[PDB]
């Protein structure tokens, strides 16, 4: 819904998103929280663009790092996590 919740839930992933390894229970909990509260197509689009905004705030990260997040947390997302993602394909 709002990008503040996106950032708050993704905060515990910055250690994983900068240092790799296995994401802790906090980061996985945040990813699942974000996924659960983005239900309608407009919800998922808003969240996708909040994610792009955060990615531009952290523009020195690797996108292949964040793509391993859903598989390592359980979820199968509907978009590639890449800084170039066209969120309109949702
Ligand atoms: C690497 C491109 C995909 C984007 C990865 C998720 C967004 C970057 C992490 C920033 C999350 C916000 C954390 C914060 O601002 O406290």
């Amino acid at each position: 819904v709002t990008c503040g919740q996106v950032d708050a839930n993704l905060a515990p992933c910055v250690p994983f998103l900068t240092q790799g390894g296995e994401p802790g229970a906090a980061c996985c909990s945040g990813v699942k929280t974000l996924n659960g509260n983005a239900q309608s197509p407009d919800d998922r689009k808003t969240a996708c663009n909040c994610i792009k905004a955060a990615a531009n705030r952290y523009p020195n990260l690797k996108d292949d790092a964040a793509q391993s997040l859903p598989s390592k947390c359980g979820i199968s997302l509907n978009v590639p996590i890449s800084r170039t993602i066209n969120c309109d394909t949702i």
